[PDB]
């Protein structure tokens, strides 16, 4: 065979049963990226995934010049590329990683139905989940679970994730080598930043490298107030892109466990985190509309605000309150924030506060987060927002007491908002209740040097706990 391994997520070598496919009896394989500079020139997608993105290609490329290949990325679209590389490379194989994505699904077919048409075997895999989400589908009559104890139980009918395969070895890609051509395969080398069309003047070293390196370095070192800050043991980045395969981490999670706790089979529990993931990529699949409100069939039409100004204002992290503020500055400055950190500015921009549509959020999340997952992101939206999945009500934050409990210091919100530093611990969650004296010794006047809150909380939680209330009693 000549063969094609597609990267496009399963950003990784151990555990790519695609790949392995691609090898096996290949008289040549090359392992391709696609990417569209021009369509990454106008991405709205911000600068801190971009670059985690070429930082794992850096890093494939990397791994495969120890197996004596390299990486080849290619400069355009894979519909009008890869009839290019079938002639050009006599193609006989093409592999990759199954997207369970709505558009991704769509693509896909359309690139195995050319490649049937050019006489190109394809092979897919799907290592991008611990389970076949098309079989929880199947045992729930067609239709996802929507809830997750409903989806705890589908799961419990089914055998385990498959554990992670083996992956390729150095001389299993001597048997296949691609012919490099000399100084000059920097035609197919990884684009910089620049390339892309991004501003780097005063960048600065990434707080989360990407790449599989990275990635397995993070979960070997795990295995063994700051809470609020980027950890050297965050793999959602990791697994969102694929430089971490889900099956590994499981089984490393279930082998630490046995370690732990001798004479135990761990609970579910203990896997839960994965499996959130599993449930939020199972209802978005078979859902062209999981990501809006108009034409999804599982989320509830809710009349939001449209209030374009108080949108920015979050997203800017210009509301009034410091540690919703402090949140959304760490999330675009360094592209990760801690789940309840998540929680607490979604519930201020939706039903706590704004009142401003889960999709604005979904969008900005998007933009912002190095593990932006389509899945996952518009799942966990929906769900808080109580607009899908039974819901209905959810977990109350307050904007002034949720950081105060996280972090009685204050030291969080003098780092990602250093205007407010001089404020003692008992007014900086809420600086607008410090005096006059206070604010002027502090050197940061409320509604000159920092704004004024741009909602009473007290006030408007309370009218949309009846908007909301307003809104399950006429959808039954
Ligand atoms: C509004 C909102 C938006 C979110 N958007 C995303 C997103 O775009 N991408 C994303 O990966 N996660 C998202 N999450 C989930 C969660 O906040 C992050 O996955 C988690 O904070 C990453 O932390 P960690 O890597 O330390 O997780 P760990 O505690 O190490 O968990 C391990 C892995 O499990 C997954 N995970 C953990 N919790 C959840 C959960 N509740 N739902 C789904 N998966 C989970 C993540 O992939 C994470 O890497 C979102 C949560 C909320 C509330």
């Amino acid at each position: 065979a000549s063969s094609v391994h597609w990267f496009r997520k399963g950003l990784r070598l151990h555990d790519n049963p695609a790949l392995l496919a691609a090898v096996r009896g290949a008289r040549c394989v090359r392992c391709v990226y696609i990417l569209d500079p021009w369509f990454a020139a106008s991405s709205s997608v911000g600068i801190n995934r971009w670059r985690f993105l070429l930082q794992s290609l850096e890093d494939l490329d990397t791994s495969l010049r120890k197996l004596n290949s390299r990486l080849f990325v290619v400069r355009g679209q894979p519909a009008d590329v890869f009839p290019r590389l079938f002639k050009e490379w006599g193609v006989t194989r093409l592999t990759f990683e199954y997207d369970s994505e709505p558009f991704g699904k769509e693509r896909d077919a359309a690139i195995m139905k050319m490649a049937k048409e050019a006489g190109v075997e394809v092979v897919t895999e799907n290592s991008h989940t611990l389970y076949d989400l098309d079989r929880i589908i199947e045992l729930n009559g067609q239709k996802p679970p929507l809830t997750y104890k409903r989806f705890q139980a589908l799961i419990s009918r089914m055998e385990l994730p498959k554990k992670p395969a083996v992956a390729v070895s150095s001389q299993q890609m001597e048997s296949c080598r691609a012919e490099i051509q000399e100084n000059h395969d920097d035609t197919y080398g990884v684009p910089s930043l620049e390339e892309l069309g991004f501003p780097t003047e005063g960048l600065g070293p990434a707080v989360w490298q990407g790449g599989e390196t990275e990635a397995l370095a993070r979960l070997d070192k795990h295995l063994e107030a700051n809470s609020l800050l980027a950890s050297p043991t965050g793999l959602s980045p990791y697994l969102r892109f694929g430089c971490l395969s889900c099956r590994l981490f499981y089984y490393r999670l279930w082998d630490l466990y046995k370690k732990v706790k001798r004479n135990s089979t761990p609970p579910l529990s203990l896997f839960g985190q994965l499996l959130w993931r599993e449930f939020f990529y199972t209802a978005a699949t078979n859902n062209p509309r999981f990501d809006r409100m108009e034409g999804n069939p599982i989320c509830i039409q809710i009349p939001w605000d449209r209030n374009p100004e108080a949108l920015a204002k979050w997203a800017e992290g210009k509301t009034g309150f410091p540690w919703i503020d402090a949140i959304m500055t760490q999330l675009r400055q360094e592209g990760w924030i801690h789940h309840l950190a998540r929680h607490a500015v979604a519930c201020f921009l939706t039903r706590g506060d704004l009142w401003v549509s889960w999709e604005s959020g979904v969008r900005v999340f998007d933009e912002l987060l190095l593990d932006a997952d389509f899945s996952v992101n518009a799942g966990s939206w929906m769900w808080l927002s109580c607009s899908a999945f039974f819901q209905q009500f959810f977990h109350c934050y307050c904007p002034v007491g949720f950081g105060r409990r996280t972090d009685p210091s204050g030291d969080y919100i003098r780092r990602y908002l250093p205007k407010l530093k001089g404020f003692p611990s008992r007014y900086i969650y809420e600086p607008w209740n410090a005096p006059e004296s206070v604010q002027k010794a502090a050197k940061c006047i409320i509604g000159v040097d920092y704004p004024r809150p741009i909602v009473n909380h007290a006030e408007t939680s309370r009218l949309n706990i009846e908007r909301m209330k307003q809104i399950y009693q006429q959808l039954s």
